[PDB]
């Protein structure tokens, strides 16, 4: 991977990200205990994932900038901005896991379930978000793209938070209501809640760092990348239930949780009224056999075939979008991502 | 009040703040349900207080700008930025009330305790914060002070969130530990958690709107205003227990809640070891008589006299600070605030 090549250097820069977010305030003995807590919060929640989003900033910056302008300090800013994208994500997850009452995240105890944390994790989460703008100011304050990146991350938060409201409205806990689970609503939630920050954000950020700041160039990249984000999430919903779980590690609780999955959406538009009932009675419940009987209704409806059909169509749609909207960015910016996700 | 004069026009602008935060997205039928939720969140949580912080932006802008540059649109931006300060506050309180497990706020049910809200209020809170930057962009994007205000509000969040961590570390729930309750720690919590956003923020914001953007001018105003914020909070802690409660409406649960109040701090530095014990045994507990016996130990120690003594010293300290650090701002900027708080 062009990712495994830059990965080491990405994770190693984290030590410096942290030093700087705790050292810059060495003039204030008074708040040392809060800054220690902050460190623990950064270490527990920004570390442990694959870093795909943050790393995309770095890879894209390398492909976008003329190599004579990749001086040591330019790269340091790319690593730093990649970590900003990872902290934005760590803010969202720490807060989501509290809202979902999740137990674990990456098979580790969620931060809010640790002894002594509880709902204080709400402030911790907000602190992760604040670190983003601290780092931008520390590293990028003099740069012509400074304001551009501030606005991009604030817009990234807002889109995500809007998509979270939409999700929450669409799939309450303690409420089966499949009338909400439409195709338009599904695409909407995906686009606002995950595709903007997961896919648009990191390429956009490298684009601004590269001086590529035109509205049209960004609109064009966004068209391709929101489309990829849509596919990524649909594949996430398919795997949840059909992914061989040793190939994931996770085990899908989508159905138990009344999630607006891609599966239940397709299911609903493909179902005589007797089918509705079996779903209306088994969706969003805890026991194995009532969750086995939904997996059975999906298998019975060749939704795995439907997915494979969707994955094929989607891949040629994305490639046509690259052909049509990538220029004047090197198509490889988008092709590297397409390769990771297909 | 110079406040009651501009108040009406402040509260009336809220209708427009909301229209604009829900109308600007009329191109996106898809997210209408999230935007309705947002409206409800704004209406329930940004309305109902006295608006002292937001109004300070407006009053200060009027005293700082030459009146030939107070065109209709300039004022609209001042009203809007005042509402930004109120939304920053509404974000903090919605989240604090969740962390504290509070029941009511302004004698109304906290937003997170409303049926159907619960911990979704965490996203709602974050949405209040995001509205700030949406409004700044909508109203102030072309202005030379734009970036200055963005940075000021992000710094205001960060300071507050840091002070919240400090508070949370200092006064856990389920932990009497008076060893943490020192004078230095109290001043620290107050300065970071409430004085920066309550007092520095709104004057600073008007200063930038006025073109007053020098680091020295801001450092000077900050010295005066963090000092006022310290006093305001100390008076808040005194009143909690001794304020005639018809003059407040509230009724102080500081002692029950193991709060790092100004009172328990003074108490501790003024106490033989037998006194420590009575406090160590009665602080942070629920029943009336164990809370009556702390109020008794305070009265017994002439802490009300101590306060009145502190209030006198404080008022001349502030006035000397105004004399010394106000220029070239009109001293009235600071004197109006001193008048509200003393
Ligand atoms: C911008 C970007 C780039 C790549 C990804 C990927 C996530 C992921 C993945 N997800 C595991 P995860 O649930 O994201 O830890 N599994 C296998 N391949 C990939 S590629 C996500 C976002
Ligand atoms: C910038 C600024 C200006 C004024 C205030 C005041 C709050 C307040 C007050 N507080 C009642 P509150 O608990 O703030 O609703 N009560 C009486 N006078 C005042 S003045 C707080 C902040």
């Amino acid at each position: 991977d062009v990712y495994a090549q830059e990965k080491q250097d990405f994770v190693q820069h984290f030590s410096q990200i942290v030093r700087v977010l705790t050292e810059d305030e060495m003039g204030h003995p008074e708040i040392g205990d809060a800054i220690a807590r902050l460190k623990e919060v950064l270490e527990y929640n920004a570390i442990g994932g694959k870093y795909n989003r943050g790393l995309t900033v770095v890879v894209a910056f390398r492909e976008l900038v003329e190599p004579r302008k990749q001086d040591a300090d330019s790269l340091q800013r790319a690593w730093t901005v990649g970590w900003c994208v990872e902290l934005l994500q760590a803010f969202f997850l720490v807060a989501d896991d509290i809202m979902d009452s999740s137990l674990t995240r990456r098979g580790q105890i969620c931060w809010y379930q640790k002894p002594g944390v509880g709902l204080d994790a709400i402030n911790d989460a907000n602190l992760l978000e604040a670190c983003i703008y601290r780092l931008l100011k520390l590293y990028c304050r003099e740069q012509p793209y400074y304001l551009n990146l501030i606005e991009l991350f604030l817009q990234s938060s807002y889109q995500t938070e809007i998509g979270q409201t939409l999700d929450l409205l669409t799939a309450p806990q303690g409420n089966v209501d499949l009338v909400r689970f439409t195709e338009k609503r599904y695409k909407s939630i995906v686009k606002y809640k995950t595709a903007f920050y997961s896919f648009y954000l990191p390429i956009a950020a490298a684009m601004y760092m590269a001086g590529i700041d035109g509205e049209k160039e960004h609109a064009n990249a966004k068209k391709i990348l929101l489309e990829m984000g849509e596919f990524f999430q649909i594949q996430d919903d398919y795997l949840d239930l059909f992914g061989d779980p040793s190939v994931t590690g996770k085990i899908g609780t989508d159905i138990q949780d009344n999630k607006c999955s891609w599966l239940v959406v397709q299911c609903l538009q493909r179902a005589t009224p007797e089918q509705y009932q079996i779903l209306k009675e088994n969706y969003g419940q805890k026991e194995a056999e009532k969750v086995a009987r939904v997996k059975a209704l999906y298998e019975e409806l060749d939704l795995p075939a439907v997915f494979l059909q969707y994955e094929e169509d989607s891949y040629s749609h994305i490639m046509a979008l690259i052909e049509q909207y990538a220029a004047p960015l090197p198509p490889a910016v988008f092709l590297g991502l397409a390769r990771k996700i297909y």
